[PDB]
């Protein structure tokens, strides 16, 4: 029995356990396709088949029972030259207007850097910085002068706001290229990454140092994170996250070549992908739960969800395994965020709970948010 009263008044991560973290971050959602999009270049925020997103879409999604949004941003071509690495300021002020419409609705929110690091192709470049210390350096340099201009901008925000280092990293294999073969270097370096981002976020004081931070393992893979992450040094005790991702098996929850239209145990064998059922999703949040929750750790998914079905018995499978998923987060102790990348919601990859700029629900949204809440706050 460690909790504890929250004599506190605004909204606000907090707890010092896993657990009673967990229940301050309840059922997430990603305003994705959104500050993540990028084009020619340059971030930029309707090129990715959405509208701007507005305050009405946060009020939506406070009103449906959405606890926090993770805010993906992509910091391309808003990014001046070494050594300050100055962040167009009115940029920075968007990404404010974004955080601030989650303020006031009263959920909590994550930002993060997000598409800089695909694929190690742009800055944040782990595949050279693993065999080049020259560039670990500039990617260090970089990483700190922006964290600490974000920092800056956001130092009056309570713990509502989460920062989170990076997003996906990996050297463009994806978890199966020098990562395996190397002795552990690109692993290390990405703890190293990590470290340099929580001093940057530290060094600026103030509500900054308290504010609960999201910390990556490669590729956001839960084998990967397990095996290979190190939690960094904290001047705080009990306010570093681990973040990772969760979509197995992601042939069917983003249904690429359009063939896996059933999961689970009852599934046809003949429309379902060759793994990742029910066993898979305890086996893996178990993994977690052992190396992270058990140990004191906090973690969180990150990104999760699965694509919308039209025919309405595959539909079925999809509310299942959503359901599933999260009264499995629920139990290994992590909440989880679902991947909203908007757009009109038509077509066979449709991930759309909501329209992101009038915050309308879509299609049939309003039965797959009641299957995930009550995974997450009904026992
Ligand atoms: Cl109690
Ligand atoms: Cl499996
Ligand atoms: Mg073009
Ligand atoms: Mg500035
Ligand atoms: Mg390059
Ligand atoms: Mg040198």
């Amino acid at each position: 029995h460690h909790h504890h009263h929250e004599n506190l008044y605004f909204q606000s991560v907090s707890g010092e356990t896993p657990l009673e973290i967990a229940v301050s971050l309840g059922l997430g959602w990603n305003l994705g396709n959104q500050l993540d999009a990028h084009n020619n270049g340059v971030a930029d925020e309707t090129s990715w088949g959405n509208a701007a997103a507005t305050q009405a879409l946060f009020d939506a999604l406070a009103n449906a029972g959405f606890t926090s949004v993770r805010i993906p941003v992509t910091w391309l071509g808003h990014v001046g030259e070494a050594p300050d690495y100055t962040i167009d300021e009115t940029y920075l002020n968007r990404v404010a207007e974004v955080v601030g419409y989650a303020e006031s609705a009263g959920l909590n929110a994550i930002i993060n850097i997000h598409h800089d690091g695909a694929n190690s192709q742009y800055w944040l470049d782990i595949k050279d910085a693993a065999t080049d210390e020259t560039v670990n350096s500039a990617v260090k340099a970089q990483l700190a002068a922006m964290w600490t201009q974000i920092a800056n901008r956001f130092a009056d925000k309570g713990n509502f706001l989460v920062f989170e280092a990076m997003n996906e990293i990996h050297d463009g294999s994806w978890g199966w290229g020098d990562n395996r073969t190397d002795g552990g270097r690109q692993y290390a370096v990405l703890n190293e990454w990590n470290q340099v981002f929580v001093d940057a976020v530290r060094a600026t004081g103030g509500n900054n140092q308290t504010r609960y931070l999201g910390v990556p393992g490669y590729v956001t893979n839960i084998d990967l994170t397990v095996e290979n992450f190190v939690l960094p040094q904290d001047v705080v005790d009990n306010r570093l996250m681990v973040a990772v991702h969760f979509y197995d098996p992601i042939d069917y929850t983003e249904n690429a070549d359009n063939i896996y239209s059933q999961w689970g145990h009852t599934a046809d064998p003949s429309l379902k992908a060759d793994w990742g059922d029910e066993d898979n999703v305890t086996g893996q949040f178990a993994k977690m739960k052992e190396t992270f929750i058990d140990q004191g750790i906090p973690a969180y998914i990150g990104e999760m969800g699965c694509v919308h079905r039209a025919d309405d018995l595959s539909e079925s499978f999809r509310l299942y395994y959503l359901e599933y998923v999260c009264k499995a987060a629920k139990d290994y102790g992590m909440p989880p965020f679902y991947w909203d990348a908007g757009g009109d919601g038509t077509g066979t990859q449709s991930w759309a709970l909501f329209n992101h700029a009038t915050g309308e629900m879509l299609n049939n949204a309003q039965e797959v948010i009641d299957v995930m809440k009550r995974g997450i706050f009904t026992v």
